[PDB]
């Protein structure tokens, strides 16, 4: 507490040295006043729910552990005032649900593919290193920014249609622009279709790699048996394809923003 550690280094801090911009999407945009710097601040109310309030609190012992994971937000510190906690991360531009619904439609494989590089590697560090299986990754859980940083958002981040499965319906989702469960009615009819139907394979016919169409097909087999881990994930070739290859996500992420 008391202190915002930015870039390597540490200044002394008060929440009253912050200076709210209004809410993101409880995360706060905030200006350091001391600085110039502009981070996010989610702020738990005392207060507040206690099951929710016990998820922060495990969801930051993790961030807190996860300095040397460069996909996964990182914390500035922390303010306890009498009510409140305030929580300093990393700012990110947006997360991919908003993303989407800017653009109006489909999201590039080049900029799917850095994507889930940076996503399975958060995924893969946290069930290695802190032995968490994240039970849902949605697009509302990937974050971007202008320096094109993909980064896993930390809520959730310490937990027969999640992990993998939820990480395939999201890029199907994201690179087609329509949520393949869009029709569904309630919770019920959609768990109903995941396990009646056959998975919501990318379409043939939009110049998608075999790579992608591939890892998509992994991610949502059906069987538990047969479904991959993020161990075998992280070695699967439309990783291998994109983890190396140069993407320019900055220039592409300023035009959408720009544009929109």
């Amino acid at each position: 507490t008391g202190y915002l550690t930015i870039g390597g280094q540490r200044y002394q801090a008060e929440i009253n040295d912050l200076e709210n911009l209004g809410e993101m999407g409880q995360v706060w945009k905030m200006r350091f006043r001391k600085t110039g710097h502009v981070i996010a601040v989610k702020q738990m109310r005392r207060s507040g729910n206690k099951e929710e309030n016990k998820r922060i609190l495990m969801d930051l012992d993790v961030v807190l552990k996860s300095h040397d994971c460069p996909y996964i937000v990182q914390c500035f510190g922390t303010f306890i005032t009498n009510t409140d906690v305030f929580i300093a991360m990393e700012l990110m531009g947006t997360c991919a649900e908003k993303l989407k619904k800017r653009m109006q439609g489909p999201i590039p494989e080049r900029i799917l593919g850095k994507m889930t590089v940076a996503i399975v590697k958060a995924l893969y560090y946290l069930k290695e290193k802190h032995g968490v299986i994240h039970r849902d990754v949605k697009p509302s859980n990937i974050l971007l920014d202008e320096r094109g940083q993909i980064k896993l958002c930390d809520f959730g981040i310490s937990g027969i249609r999640a992990d993998v499965w939820s990480l395939g319906i999201s890029l199907v989702e994201l690179a087609t622009g329509q949520f393949p469960y869009k029709n569904c009615k309630t919770d019920f009819e959609v768990l109903t279709k995941v396990l009646q139907e056959e998975p919501p394979l990318l379409p043939g016919h939009m110049g998608f790699s075999g790579d992608f169409q591939s890892f998509v097909k992994d991610c949502l087999t059906k069987d538990h048996r047969k479904r991959p881990k993020y161990n075998k994930l992280l070695e699967h070739s439309f990783i291998k394809r994109y983890e190396t290859l140069e993407v320019d996500v900055a220039s592409w992420f300023k035009d959408v923003m720009a544009k929109t």
